[PDB]
């Protein structure tokens, strides 16, 4: 029988006001004999009707998937209100309704630091920067890096991690060219995060 | 209907002599219609005999869980032999078979650096010692560390990670207390691996003096 997920928008899309935070609904295993799935949304109980609709097909499986989200602003998400979506489809035997917000919590800065290369790794080519993020809450997080404002494209992040502490911890490892790392660039790990004055926070090394 | 899994070894118990790896089959979603499961075992399709087995209730569910666990010999893993549980139920079907080997491939040592604490977390009550490792192929890890030689509680390691040229990495957080570190004592993070010689490094850091 159909089952349902109500997905958080990003945590940058609503740390910064440029982006376009969503909440989105998802309807899986609706059968091909009881296609038609009705979806509505409420922002405080209150109904509303701006959310955008697509349906696939998973022919594969005799099934459908619809996916239906809702554009939010960001200042409703930080303050609290309580996004709903109500679904119905026959194959129900009554509508099923899934609900978030932003759970209220203690919010905890991480301290961020990037560290340089070991010793021992300087006789490489290449080799690996970190910057290691500890210290905070709630777990969500973006961590990303930048040269000269150029978003690099191979850092790896690891998966957050619940310390003993109560916090959360993670690194994010970067690989650079020793040519790169000689000619004097500066690399910026960047962290959003809720914690975080203007919900930034770049640190910077070089050679 | 009912379904198996079988899973390999830990890598420590397998690398290490003194311990005792396992490879187990486990058998979901048995009826207790039909509770009774005889599973067989084989190493390189020669039957044998010294696997413990247990049967978990789970009455919330009116289910029963099977748990087999066959104590290998460390070369039968590491040489890549074929460990093979064979499942038979009442209302099966037919029998379940599972298998499972060590796989063929290429090996890489991990390279393990303690990375040197920022001096503005030294001068607090309490710090994060760093443990970086990479380069590592096959995934399979385990990492630890030791304080004068006594292993360590207060460590969180990360997930191994799939790097951009083929192996992993991982990064491993050890607590330490100021007094401790200032007392001059010595900080190991060790590491096990089967592209190590003799399975296992260790790398280590303590105040300058
Ligand atoms: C195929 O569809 C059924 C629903 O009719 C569902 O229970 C099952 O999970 C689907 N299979 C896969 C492999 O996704
Ligand atoms: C309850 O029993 C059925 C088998 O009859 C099993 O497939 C199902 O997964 C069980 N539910 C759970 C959550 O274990
Ligand atoms: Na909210
Ligand atoms: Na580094
Ligand atoms: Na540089
Ligand atoms: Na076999
Ligand atoms: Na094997
Ligand atoms: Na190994």
């Amino acid at each position: 029988g159909p089952s349902v997920f109500i997905f958080p928008p990003k945590i940058k899309d609503v740390l910064m006001i440029s982006l376009s935070p969503m909440v989105t609904c998802v309807v899986v295993d609706v059968s091909e004999d009881d296609p038609d799935v009705q979806i509505s949304w409420f922002v405080n109980n209150v109904e509303v009707h701006t959310a955008q609709t697509q349906t696939h097909r998973e022919d594969y499986n005799s099934t459908l998937r619809v996916v239906s989200a809702l554009p939010i602003q960001h200042q409703d998400w930080m303050s609290g209100k309580e996004f709903k979506c109500k679904v119905n489809n026959r194959a129900l035997p009554s509508p099923i309704e899934k609900t978030i917000s932003k759970p209220r919590g203690p919010v905890r800065a991480p301290q961020v630091y990037v560290l340089p290369p070991p010793a021992e790794e300087m006789t490489k080519k290449e080799f690996s920067l970190t910057c290691m993020i500890t210290g905070f809450l709630p777990a969500e997080i973006a961590v990303d890096w930048t040269s000269n404002g150029r978003t690099e494209q191979n850092y790896k992040n690891t998966a957050t991690v619940l310390d003993s502490d109560g916090s959360y911890f993670m690194y994010s490892k970067l690989r650079v060219q020793k040519s790169t790392w000689e000619r004097g660039s500066l690399f910026a790990c960047s962290v959003v995060h809720e914690g975080l004055h203007n919900h930034l926070t770049t640190k910077t090394i070089s050679r």
